[PDB]
């Protein structure tokens, strides 16, 4: 499926971090272009671990996933490297990175109409992929890009995509998992195999608590034994101190997955304010 790019056409310069079972790079690819034009571009290089090399495929159908819809609120995938030993993704470079970092520098001037916007075209993407029956499996503030800065002086709002899920939870190991409390949602923990429509809902409940709280994470003082037992008591996240989506962050967070609502009733939510 994805085209295959050549080790030689792709420089790796300074790593911007990790995923999981992955090391994540800035880069650059050259290409031939439209009109045959030649261009330097700059690249996201996801790298599968070397160590993990058991998990290409679900970290490559992560990628494919993404890839098998066009849409303006989806990261482009422009191809993999396989060459010789490494696994990588190739990835659109998105300027402003991810999310929850943004939110965490950028508090002072972020309100309340920049979240709904950002909530807004976030729901939107999920719609897409919900109208699509499609899962993504990992929707969190991290894997949400800022590809535009919000510019009041001309009225531009900013503009975000999901990045793809990563390896997907249903190979991960349970610590993992656990550690990813409240994003995965309680029937994941219950049994992974559980991933269905429903999960994104509930994982988009907790991004948007992340979007309403400055980047903070929830839950993050609790241990994973902590998690699992905020789960078994059927604990929902404290009101984010901008309160104004609380209601729609537990509505989404709903212990009961066939009772999450549709993404089009979160559209229409979110436009009622
Ligand atoms: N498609 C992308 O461009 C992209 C995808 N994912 C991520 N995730 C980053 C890197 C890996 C760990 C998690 C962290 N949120 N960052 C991206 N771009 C980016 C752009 C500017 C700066 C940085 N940056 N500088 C220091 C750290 N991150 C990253």
């Amino acid at each position: 499926v994805f085209h295959k790019i050549r080790n030689e056409d792709l420089i790796f310069n300074e790593s911007l971090g990790q995923g999981t079972f992955t090391k994540i790079f800035k880069g650059v690819r050259r290409e031939v272009g439209d009109y045959g034009q030649l261009h330097e571009t700059e690249v996201l290089l996801k790298v599968l671990d070397k160590a993990h090399r058991n998990y290409s495929e679900s970290f490559f159908e992560a990628a494919s996933m993404m890839s098998k819809l066009s849409h303006k609120h989806l990261v482009l995938n422009y191809g993999v490297c396989v060459c010789g030993d490494e696994n990588i993704l190739v990835q659109e470079f998105v300027k402003f990175g991810s999310l929850d970092t943004y939110l965490k520098k950028n508090k002072n001037c972020i309100n309340i109409l920049w979240k709904l916007e950002v909530a807004k075209q976030l729901a939107a993407a999920m719609h897409f992929l919900e109208e699509n029956t499609l899962i993504h499996g990992n929707v969190c503030a991290k894997n949400i890009l800022l590809i535009r800065e919000e510019d009041r002086k001309t009225g531009n709002p900013p503009f975000i995509k999901l990045s793809d899920p990563g390896i997907s939870i249903t190979v991960l190991p349970k610590d993992i998992l656990q550690e990813r409390i409240p994003w995965v949602p309680p029937e994941c923990i219950e049994n992974p195999k559980n991933l269905n429509l429903a999960t994104d809902k509930w994982s988009f409940g907790t991004t948007l608590w992340e979007i309403c709280s400055g980047g903070d994470k929830p839950l993050s003082a609790l241990d994973s034994q902590r998690k699992l037992q905020f789960y078994e008591d059927r604990h929902q996240l404290p009101a984010p101190k901008a309160a104004e989506l609380a209601n729609l962050i537990n509505n989404c967070m709903d212990y009961e997955p066939d009772h999450r609502p549709s993404f089009r009733a979160i559209i229409r939510d979110l436009n009622s304010l």
